[PDB]
C-alpha cells in the first residue's frame, strides 16, 4: 500500500509553471493571480484503508478522502466537481479527475524526503514541490 513515508504535513517550497496549469483547467484570473500566491499546506493521513489529504491556505482549503482505486467524488480547489481514482504506481500516488469529458493527473512522489507532486492537463505540467514539517 501507500508507503507511510506519506504521512504528515508538507508545506509547499516551490511551484514551477502552476500559472498555465490553471490556465489549461479553465480557472480565470483574479483565481489564478491569488492561487499562484499560495504556498499550501497538505495534509496526508490514514484511517483504516481510507486515506485523506488535507490542503490548507488562506485561499481555499479542500479535503478529500478515498481508498486506493475506488471512483470517488471530489470538489476541487477551483470549484470543479470531478469523479476521480487514486492509484498506487511504483510508489508514486496518482490522482486522476475526470470531469465534463476532460482529465487531469496529479501524480505524488516522494524523492529524497520532499514531496514532489507532477500536475499535467493537455500537455501542460507544473511541477510542486513540497517539504515535511
Ligand atoms: C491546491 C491549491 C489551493 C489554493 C490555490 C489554488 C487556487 C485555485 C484553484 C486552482 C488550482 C486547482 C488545482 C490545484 C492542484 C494542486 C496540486 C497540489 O499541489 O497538491
Amino acid at each position: 500500500g501507500m508507503s507511510n513515508k506519506f504521512l504528515g504535513t508538507w508545506k509547499l517550497v516551490s511551484s514551477e509553471n502552476f500559472d498555465d496549469y490553471m490556465k489549461a483547467l479553465g480557472v480565470g484570473l483574479a483565481t489564478r493571480k491569488l492561487g499562484n500566491l499560495a504556498k499550501p499546506t497538505v495534509i496526508i493521513s490514514k484511517k483504516g484503508d481510507i486515506i485523506p489529504i488535507r490542503t490548507e491556505s488562506t485561499f481555499k482549503n479542500t479535503e478529500i478522502s478515498f481508498k486506493l482505486g475506488q471512483e470517488f467524488e471530489e470538489t476541487t480547489a477551483d470549484n470543479r466537481k470531478t469523479k476521480s481514482i487514486v492509484t498506487l504506481q511504483r510508489g508514486s500516488l496518482n490522482q486522476v479527475q475526470r470531469w465534463d469529458g476532460k482529465e487531469t493527473t496529479i501524480k505524488r512522489k516522494l524523492v529524497n524526503g520532499k514531496m514532489v507532486a507532477e500536475c499535467k492537463m493537455k500537455g501542460v505540467v507544473c511541477t510542486r514541490i513540497y517539504e515535511k514539517v
